[PDB]
């Protein structure tokens, strides 16, 4: 029963994390704590809490768990892996550059690069509409959808959560805050969807804004960047590798095509070191 | 170099607090912007810097900065965090503190229960001072606003306030009427709009539409204005407990020309270290 817990505040392109080393510290963090610490007015303030633990499994380097500020063990945009990797390196918990980490969904493989960015294996995309889930007659590269009188062409992709991706001529003037929420809860998305607005600059470079399910516009949705790159490659607009500029900064997406994993590379930054009493 | 800071809040108005008496650092607008960002920084509503006073007859100086860089002149929540900060970091052993601020020297008192009492100064009630367009000073004014009629009190605590009485703050039209009255042409410089529910002469609930901000949850000057408005109109009697969304304040006011004394909490959240 420690007096206090040491933590590091980190962010991956503006998605901000409270990170805890529970390898070296012993404590049982209760849901109560997640909710107290997550509050931006009266707490530390974070999008997610990331807890690093000893591998409860062999041939794995670490375990981690991710909680949102409301206490639930959900991680929509999948950027926490990069903060984890930079954290265990920065805190000298490992000298490995290729790290295998046990997570809720399975095993994440990641690699820390010499320039300090982190490449994360995000798994293959799911493209069959009913699996996304999305209502359509058959799998297609693009779907026509009627949204309160507007006909939109939307690609639908799952990175483990549902995404719809629409191409825009101009990401800065795109209707993110108007059409985002209309598509997010469209009946054809029975579990709702993250909605990406994708501006193609050339086959290897795009700009992206994402309306995140349940949240609104975010600085950098990793799985959204993955989905948008996949959607653009499938339609021939993009070719791997794709540099994707988000409001929070730049991600690099690699995808060799159907059935192959999407690889996401980007930065993760330390903001400050903190101590919070239990 | 590595700077120590403390995160505090007063009724959910959250502060990064820096002791630059014991630490030597040149903090420039660029740092305030970087640290104040909620996505990439510490995250705060305001940065409070504690520094050495210019007068040896004053205990401390502080400066308060918004996340966007601009400096604040008076901030009741910040004064309460400042007081508990200098006490708990052992920078003073006094309970009655005088501090140099951008708006003059203010007197603070740390109570035995750990809350802090701030001298907020007297209210200004004449319309020209608010500023508020009115024929004469009055306890309340009837306003025609977009086909509606509203009765509000107008008070200045250094900034303008309009205060409306409501039967229940939870059903008050804070998001509807708030912005309509905020920019009403009879408030030349806009106004903070308070919605006041009287429980008894000594107890009330409040919600505040802050000008150029919206519903704020922790507007201490709004609580002062609402208590003053209610006391002048006889619905309340000093001292008044004011329940805001962020928590409870206690207001004392002896009447016209006398300062409003505001008492509330200040809470330490965590300790941090940031590279400058």
């Amino acid at each position: 029963s420690a007096m206090l817990l040491r933590f590091t505040k980190m962010h991956g392109l503006g998605n901000d994390f409270m990170v805890l080393d529970l390898v070296s510290q012993h404590a049982h963090v209760q849901p109560k704590h997640v909710k107290l610490w997550g509050d931006r007015n009266t707490g530390v303030g974070f999008d997610q809490l990331l807890i690093v633990e000893a591998p409860s499994s062999p041939d794995v380097d670490f375990r981690y768990r991710i909680f949102n500020a409301d206490g639930s063990e959900v991680e929509q945009c999948g950027n926490g892996a990069r903060c984890f990797a930079r954290f265990v390196q920065d805190k000298r918990l490992t000298v490995k550059k290729s790290i295998r980490v046990e997570t809720k969904g399975g095993i994440i493989e990641l690699n820390i690069r010499p320039d300090g960015q982190v490449t994360v294996d995000m798994g293959p995309p799911r493209l069959a509409p009913a699996e996304i889930p999305f209502q359509a007659e058959r799998e297609a590269l693009s779907y026509e959808i009627e949204v309160n009188g507007q006909r939109v062409e939307l690609a639908a992709v799952s990175m483990g959560n549902p995404h719809g991706v629409l191409r825009v001529e101009n990401v800065d003037s795109a209707p993110v805050h108007s059409l985002g929420p209309q598509l997010e809860v469209h009946p054809r998305f029975p579990k709702k969807a993250n909605i990406g607005f994708l501006q193609v600059l050339d086959p290897h470079h795009a700009r992206l804004r994402v309306w995140e399910r349940g949240v609104g516009e975010t600085q950098a949705c990793g799985t959204g960047a993955c989905a948008a790159a996949v959607a653009g490659i499938r339609q021939g607009w993009l070719q791997s590798p794709v540099q994707i500029d988000l409001p929070g900064g730049r991600l690099h997406i690699e995808w060799a095509g159907p059935g192959q994993p999407v690889m996401m590379t980007g930065p993760a930054v330390r903001v400050y070191e903190g101590q919070v009493r239990l």
